[PDB]
């Protein structure tokens, strides 16, 4: 139902690269549009557990999460399918230098994807600018390609303990890297500095410029306690309810 067949599929540019496999811009000749595609390189795993990805995400459907296309699994090699994101990395793009209602407009969409996701009963445990990516009309999406300490909640680094409370936490350092302009978070502090500065208490400080108001959310966010952070639907409702 969701296979695609490959001839379809006319690779263009090579995106990414990895241990598992490789992503590539293509264009699907049918639709006449842009699209992603992973590929599995061969033995590195299986095809089964390759696509375990796609299903997972055959269930879900939300503006604000990458959309599925399809798949190409046949022969080697497999494929995984998706829309591509024409002005591509969250990240790259802030790294560009837009007005605090714009930089708004994108956390929102970030939390109002996670929000879907946590309410499906998923988790990201990678949430980080890096991995949310940009279309037109500031249209933003989430994804998830795919240490790293400086996005990780401190009871994810000291019990192993991921949950959608440690996603909360990692939403508080990608909504600092939104109102930095893309800035490699802890600026200057090595991993081991973090970990430490972190647990007694230490938070980074408001960047320049950055609304008190969206200041006072990543708090919120940053909560030692994990119980006491906000939910992903909070946090959503508390950027529609920022003015300016
Ligand atoms: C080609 C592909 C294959 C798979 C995915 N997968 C996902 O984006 C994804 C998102 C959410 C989940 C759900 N979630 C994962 C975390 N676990 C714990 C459970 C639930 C799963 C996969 C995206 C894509 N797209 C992709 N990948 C890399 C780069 C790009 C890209 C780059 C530049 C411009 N446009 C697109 N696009």
């Amino acid at each position: 139902k969701w296979e695609i067949p490959r001839s379809e599929i006319t690779l263009e540019r090579k995106l990414g690269s990895g241990q598992f496999g490789e992503v590539y811009e293509g264009k699907w000749r049918n639709y006449n549009i842009e699209v992603a595609v992973k590929t599995l390189k061969e033995g590195t795993m299986s095809v089964e557990e390759f696509l375990q990805e796609a299903q997972i995400m055959k269930k879900l459907k939300h503006p604000n999460l990458v959309q599925l296309y399809g798949v190409c699994t046949k022969e080697p090699p497999i494929y995984i399918i998706t829309e591509y994101m024409s002005h591509g990395s969250l990240l790259d793009y802030l790294r560009d230098c837009v007005n605090a209602q714009a930089l708004l407009d994108m956390a929102a969409q970030v939390a109002s994807g996670m929000a879907y996701l946590e309410s499906q009963n998923f988790i990201h445990r990678d949430l980080a600018a890096r991995n949310c990516l940009v279309g037109e009309n500031n249209v933003v999406k989430v994804a998830d390609f795919g240490f790293p300490i400086k996005w990780t909640a401190p009871e994810a680094i000291s019990y192993n303990r991921f949950s959608i409370k440690s996603d909360v936490w990692a939403f508080g350092i990608l909504l600092w890297e939104i109102f930095t302009y893309g800035q490699v978070p802890y600026p200057g502090m090595s991993g081991s500095e973090v970990i430490e500065q972190v647990e007694r208490g230490y938070r980074m400080p408001r960047p320049q410029g950055c609304p008190e108001e969206i200041y006072e959310l990543m708090l919120q966010c940053w909560n030692k306690s994990p119980e006491e952070r906000p939910t992903f639907a909070e946090t959503l409702h508390a950027l529609e309810t920022m003015f300016l």
